[PDB]
């Protein structure tokens, strides 16, 4: 099922969902993969994150060329890190309209990311504010507070069981949560739980740094949180 093209993998989820997976030997840590989604919409690709690297990123650009064979419409990308954010450039090169929360516009420049073209901005109860994300078709995008950073976001995709956590959840065998750095020690835990309660009907959980699990990724993510605060 996992389709190797050059550095990178793809592996069809749903009939119109993939997940692309990418990696970057990181000191320390090892070749981290890193994971997003591909959506086809009717007669256009939406993107979930990018690449580590903007060389990666043009090669899922490929990827889509040779696959689907569709434009691009957009990509919005779920936290200012690098696996989630490192191929901006490369996105703006081929005309993409790029989106993320706002939050993470601001920070991008310190993260040393590159910024998005657009900024998201969320209601009180976590949805966005549909004007922010005009034209998104399936997919659902959700706040669910501070946890893995303050600028989190997720994404569920309409008619599909499958929600994205990004790097908010971790598979439910996880040994730890990650890269804590920029962490919100005190609202993680609830963050985890309210990315659970805001797509309650996902069975597929997609994550950036394992491979999909179910409903257990939630919990247990929320259960080591709880051992930070
Ligand atoms: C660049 C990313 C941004 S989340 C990062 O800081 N990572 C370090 C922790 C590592 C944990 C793991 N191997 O699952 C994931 C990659
Ligand atoms: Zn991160
Ligand atoms: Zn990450």
């Amino acid at each position: 099922g996992d389709q190797r093209f050059g550095d990178l993998v793809f592996r069809q989820l749903a009939p119109n969902v993939w997940q692309h997976t990418s990696y970057l030997d990181m000191p320390g840590f090892g070749a981290v993969a890193s994971n997003g989604l591909i959506v086809r919409d009717g007669g256009r690709v939406l993107v979930v994150d990018t690449a580590w690297t903007d060389d990666q990123t043009a090669q899922i650009l490929n990827w889509i060329k040779q696959e689907i064979n569709l434009p691009v419409a957009l990509a919005v990308v779920t936290h200012a890190h690098q696996d989630k954010m490192g191929g901006m450039d490369a996105l703006h090169a081929a005309g993409i309209a790029t989106y993320a929360n706002a939050l993470s516009n601001q920070l991008a420049p310190q993260e040393g990311m590159v910024a998005a073209q657009h900024s998201l901005t969320f209601a009180a109860n976590g949805w966005v504010e549909p004007a922010t994300a005009p034209n998104f078709g399936p997919l659902k995008v959700f706040y669910p507070g501070p946890g893995h950073t303050s600028d989190n976001i997720t994404v569920g995709i309409d008619g599909t069981d499958i929600a994205f956590g990004g790097c908010l959840i971790k598979d439910s065998k996880a040994k730890s949560l990650g890269n804590l750095g920029d962490a919100d020690t005190e609202h993680y835990a609830a963050s985890a739980r309210a990315f659970g309660a805001a797509f309650p009907k996902a069975s597929m959980i997609v994550m950036s740094h394992s491979a999909p699990d179910s409903r257990a990724a939630i919990t247990h993510t929320a259960r080591m949180a709880d051992k930070l605060r």
